[PDB]
């Protein structure tokens, strides 16, 4: 009913732009961007291991590795609770 402030979703953001935003952020700081190469898919970018990880989300059916979810919020919630490689999702990257 009411529009929300922009948060974790950045639409069609390049990998380079995602890195610019996330490099140096505390581990678990993240965003989601549209796939640059595969219409319909997404990428979860997250500060991790002192660098930036980019997890491919393949598409009510969203798959990351061997884990499937029925929505992006569900996927993000799952990885707030469960580790990816070395981090969980903590919070969306802040906007200037
Ligand atoms: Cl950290
Ligand atoms: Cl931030």
């Amino acid at each position: 009913d009411s529009e929300e402030r922009s948060s974790w979703y950045w639409g069609r953001l390049s990998r380079q732009e995602a890195v610019a935003l996330l490099q140096g952020q505390r581990h678990g700081v993240f965003l989601v961007r549209d796939s640059s190469t595969s219409p319909g898919d997404y990428v979860l970018s997250v500060s991790e291991n002192s660098r930036v990880s980019h997890y491919i989300i393949n598409s009510r059916r969203l798959r990351i590795g061997d884990q499937e979810f029925d929505s992006l919020p569900a996927l993000l919630e799952f990885y707030k609770i469960h580790y990816l490689d070395t981090t969980t999702l903590i919070e969306p990257v802040a906007r200037s």
